[PDB]
């Protein structure tokens, strides 16, 4: 049987990684993306499609959550892997980022907010909230702060983040079936300063986690910095732990991130604007709705090996879209996602072979053409 | 290989009959019920979908169609059974029902509309229209007359019907791979009065056509009286072709019309109440929004077989469907879906046992309870 949680890294190409992650529910193969299940599903696709686009892992939202169908409702149903159909490892967000974007009164105990009913959200809450779902990797309570943030504000919010962070190490360890099943992750933060990002990652490593995030990024501050935040902050993380950037993100910053060291994704981009009618393409996205696709037979992608382009014009899938239907959320979905894991796939398997630099290039050169 | 067309009758019960229709795309097996395929799609199911349900046909709309993506259109890119990837019959409606339903200039000429741009539909336009989809079993274009009407109106109304019918056949037979590849349906008219009843049969059957459509009810004339006019006018057609009732209907409605002797139904019911939450079941509808689902653990029906309630609990649809969510109407319309051909696989099981009466007893004793 698998243990609780294994790290093992099978590759190196500079910063990059591939490797695997063990846990009691199944395996994630690293460099991963998520895809993100906000309400207990992954929008338009069955658990089954996610798993047959190459999903080891899916992302569930916990403010989300709480508030519909509910925490406690969804552990009185058996879980949230039963209650969605879905087996395999969940990573659970803490609530600390959607409470602030969506919901707000905040002080040291946590956060009370109003739905969009007054709700409250503290390490300890969201660590049980966690729990009552049953996800495999539960994230720390933090606050992910705002950018631009001047380095006093950025320095009060990542500190009241660390002590945020112990509160949640104590919480989940405290809840024996928990802290036996389950794996916990720290959130770095720091905003664009390095020696906030340095404070930061000494505090998560001294309190010990199962691996690592880096909170923060993707807030508005545009991919020259984020890249240039990351060249820093991903080496103060410990190198035998997973290093995962949340809410990233499109293709061209996942290859990116990897290349700086990060080995876990999320990006609600291939599922949300896969329903708007961007599909994703090894020469850069497209809109399907535009009218040159009215007579195009060929598959959204040249290439993509998804049971979608195997079957399925693009003028078929813009005539749904256009009209309005519920096949072509599920078609343009599970093509983009499907288009993701392979993106994951080309990075893991260059890595493993010593070209993911090259792949990289060539990605950028093709999909940006 | 496959002929054109040949309605076959195995065994009979009553007025009741069960048998299969042979086509070039595939065995239709009757009393069959065809899920409805609007703009190309039976909304929120994949094509392989609607087959695992146990659909052997499914219904096109010409009028939607012509409109959205356009007929030329899906010619141009190989016809309807390659746009959608349904590559079994489909049945196609004539569009005199959705025109004057959904869109008006009438004459003896055919109908002028403006879309919900100005087009028009004649018995050629309708029968060219459906050619150009490549439809299996075309539909006589005819004029369905509202409900109630009197019999001075019922009257003209069926014998415009009636020269439209042989235009329609005229058409269709002028076109050779039409004539060869595709069936032609008559529909009878006449409101709720026999002896106009008797007058279209006669004159459908002077015609000539593979099958005859029961035309104008369920327009609002209520059970009892559908089926009083069914008891009269299906003998009127002849035994040896199917018997269609257009648009028809609830479990109950279809089950005492094939007591009467109809062998194809067509609805939106199970689609479209599906994604408004209602379910069917052996024991009535279930409306899955209603609070008393929210922690009830049970698929939607106790006994169904379909892959929705193997997988997932009334409670996780109910969650679903009350958070708007596109995979609640996935669920909900495969499993009614599911359910309407259960029903039908258990009717033809029924009649091929000589249990048929017995079935629709115990049926309604439970559905009704
Ligand atoms: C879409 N961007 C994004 N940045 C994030 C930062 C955090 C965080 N906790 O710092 C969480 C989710 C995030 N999503
Ligand atoms: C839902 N009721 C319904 N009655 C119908 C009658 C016709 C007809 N052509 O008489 C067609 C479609 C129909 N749908
Ligand atoms: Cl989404
Ligand atoms: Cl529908
Ligand atoms: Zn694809
Ligand atoms: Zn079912």
């Amino acid at each position: 049987d698998r243990p609780r949680f294994s790290f093992s890294i099978a590759a190196r190409e500079g910063k990059a990684r591939t490797g695997t992650i063990e846990m009691k529910r199944g395996v994630i193969r690293t460099p991963a993306f998520m895809p993100v299940g906000t309400a207990a599903t992954v929008k338009a696709l069955k658990p089954e499609t996610v798993r047959a686009t190459g999903a080891d892992i899916i992302l569930g939202n916990t403010y989300h959550l709480m508030l519909r169908p509910g925490a406690e409702r969804i552990a009185k149903l058996g879980g949230l892997h039963s209650f969605m159909g879905w087996d395999r490892p969940i990573l659970t967000d803490s609530g600390g980022y959607q409470v602030m974007s969506l919901s707000t009164k905040q002080s040291e105990e946590g956060v009370t907010f109003k739905s969009h009913s007054r709700h409250m959200l503290s390490p300890e809450r969201s660590i049980e909230i966690q729990h009552l779902l049953g996800s495999d990797i539960v994230m720390a309570f933090d606050e992910c702060t705002p950018y631009p943030a001047t380095p006093s504000r950025a320095a009060s919010s990542m500190e009241r983040s660390m002590r945020w962070a112990k509160r949640s190490r104590d919480a989940f360890d405290s809840r024996k079936e928990q802290a036996e099943n389950a794996a916990l992750f720290g959130i770095q933060q720091g905003s664009v300063f390095e020696n906030l990002r340095q404070q930061s990652a000494d505090a998560l490593a001294e309190i010990g986690f199962d691996g690592y995030a880096v909170g923060g990024l993707a807030v508005g501050e545009g991919q020259d910095e984020m890249f240039r935040v990351l060249d820093f902050s991903v080496p103060m993380l410990p190198d035998d732990k997973p290093h995962y950037l949340m809410g990233v993100g499109k293709p061209d910053d996942i290859v990116g991130a990897v290349e700086r060291g990060i080995d876990m994704f999320d990006c609600v981009l291939p599922t949300r604007s896969g329903r708007n009618g961007q599909a994703f393409t090894w020469d850069g996205p497209i809109n399907i709705r535009n009218a040159r696709f009215s007579e195009d037979l060929k598959p959204l992608d040249s290439e993509c090996h998804c049971a979608v382009c195997q079957k399925w014009s693009r003028a078929y899938i813009h005539h749904l879209i256009r009209a309005g239907e519920i096949l072509g959320a599920m078609l343009m979905t599970e093509h983009n996602i499907a288009f993701y894991q392979q993106l994951m796939q080309k990075i893991r398997d260059s890595i493993s072979e010593g070209r993911f630099s090259q792949f990289a290039q060539d990605f950028r050169a093709r999909y940006f053409a």
